[PDB]
């Protein structure tokens, strides 16, 4: 129970060609790469309109492949936690006839980005499909999938959009395609993720900022709860929901232009359950301006207590912890030399963030897990690049 080997781009690079040169007959023409991402703080903000404080981490999706001339689609993926089967072929989508979501659902993110992809003509390709993102695990495996396949169908046929714009495409297909409607910071942190930094990312103005995050004595530890409660699922529309009818009941545009004071003044005006999803959100976007200003001026350990409120608030006002992750943070936290501890993505399992002291990785992985209830696993990792291309 050491950190989980990360393989560099090369290692699955090597892996995808080798089994697309043997799926397919031939060498790839193309490869690209987009990075799964841990969030810093700023949980339930981005759909908010809020701020957002991420960075993109060395595990990732990588694609190989090659353009076709029949309009057709050929993927084959070897990721372990796939669903059967592991190919899918289909015809591009036309006007007449469109692509649908199905099985096995590994492919439904590729298709949804081909079904939105904005710029035409776009040829048929044949790809394979790996990644180190451990899948549905919390650290977006599938923005990654959707913003390599994006970054692959760029390269058959470039668009002339923004980044923003190449999100939301993503972001479209996980809502269309996944049933899952997400806001825009995971698709976003893949694309614009840079080496050794995190990114602040303004969700109303689409504003972003490089965050310089490295420094040999600072470490960033991912926890994996490997538990995922059915809840991760269905309750995440039901804050997005609630957030919305709280807007709503004080004429708000978003809750990005509510504060606190405005929120208390109006607690006759929601539900008393809608009164702490909004006292989160609020103090969440709060939180992510104060850390992001502390650690700009190098101060971790007001970056840690940041990250500590967030999760406080996480659990209790958005309810969207769960024993596990509380576990797991309330274990971070008794270890010295950690900075801070919390929940990250989502909620109802998936991954916590730990910000600590290098030195003290070792000792907090094997305090974490005999604290812990059931099986963690680990990740240290550097902030990563975002999306990335390599001719063949
Ligand atoms: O079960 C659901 C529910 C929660 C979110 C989660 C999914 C599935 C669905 C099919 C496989 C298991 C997980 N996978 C995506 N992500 C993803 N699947 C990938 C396949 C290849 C490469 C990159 C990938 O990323 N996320
Ligand atoms: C900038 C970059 C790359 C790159 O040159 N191309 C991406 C494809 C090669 C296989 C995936 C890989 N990792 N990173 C961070
Ligand atoms: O901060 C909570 C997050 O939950 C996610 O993982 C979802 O994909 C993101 O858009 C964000 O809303």
């Amino acid at each position: 129970h050491a950190a989980l080997r990360q393989p560099q781009v090369a290692e699955l690079l090597a892996e995808a060609r080798r089994a697309f040169r043997e799926e397919f007959g031939a060498e790839p023409e193309l490869a690209v790469s987009a990075p799964g991402r841990v969030n810093l703080i700023g949980e339930h903000t981005d759909y908010n309109q809020g701020l957002v404080l991420p960075m993109a981490l060395e595990l990732m999706t990588v694609l190989v492949g090659s353009p076709r001339k029949d309009g057709l689609v050929s993927l084959l993926t070897t990721s372990e936690g796939a669903d059967e089967p592991q190919r899918l072929q289909f015809p591009l989508p036309t006007a007449q006839r469109s692509l649908e979501p199905g099985t096995p659902r590994w492919a439904n993110y590729v298709k949804g980005v081909i079904q939105y992809y904005p710029a035409a003509p776009l040829p048929g390709f044949s790809a394979v499909v790996v990644s180190s993102v451990p899948l549905g695990g919390g650290l977006s495996s599938s923005a990654s999938l959707e913003v390599a396949t994006y970054t692959f169908l760029q390269q058959l046929c470039p668009d002339s959009g923004t980044i923003a714009a190449r999100a939301q495409v993503c972001q479209q297909a996980e809502h269309s395609f996944a049933g899952m409607p997400c806001g825009i910071m995971d698709q976003f942190i893949s694309l614009m993720g840079q080496k050794g930094h995190a990114l602040l990312i303004d969700c109303r103005s689409l504003e972003t900022s490089l965050v310089p995050l490295s420094d040999p004595k600072l470490a960033v530890l991912i926890t994996n709860s490997n538990v995922r409660h059915s809840l991760a699922s269905s309750e995440y529309p039901v804050r997005r929901r609630q957030c919305e009818e709280v807007a709503r009941a004080l004429g708000k545009e978003s809750l990005r232009e509510v504060q606190l004071e405005e929120l208390e003044a109006a607690r006759d005006l929601v539900s008393k359950e809608g009164f702490r999803r909004a006292r989160h959100v609020v103090g969440e976007i709060r939180r992510t301006a104060q850390a992001a200003a502390a650690l700009r001026r190098g101060d971790y350990r007001a970056f840690g207590r940041l990250m500590v409120e967030s999760h406080r608030s996480l659990r209790d006002d958005y309810e969207v912890s769960c024993p596990e992750l509380d576990q797991l943070v309330e274990a971070a936290l008794a270890v010295p030399g950690v900075y801070g501890s919390r929940m990250t993505g989502g909620g109802f399992g998936g991954c916590t963030v730990t910000l600590l002291e290098a030195s003290a990785a070792p000792h907090a992985m094997r305090h974490i897990q005999e604290h812990y209830g059931g099986t963690a696993t680990f990740y240290l990792s550097q902030a990563a690049d975002g999306a990335k291309v390599l001719c063949l």
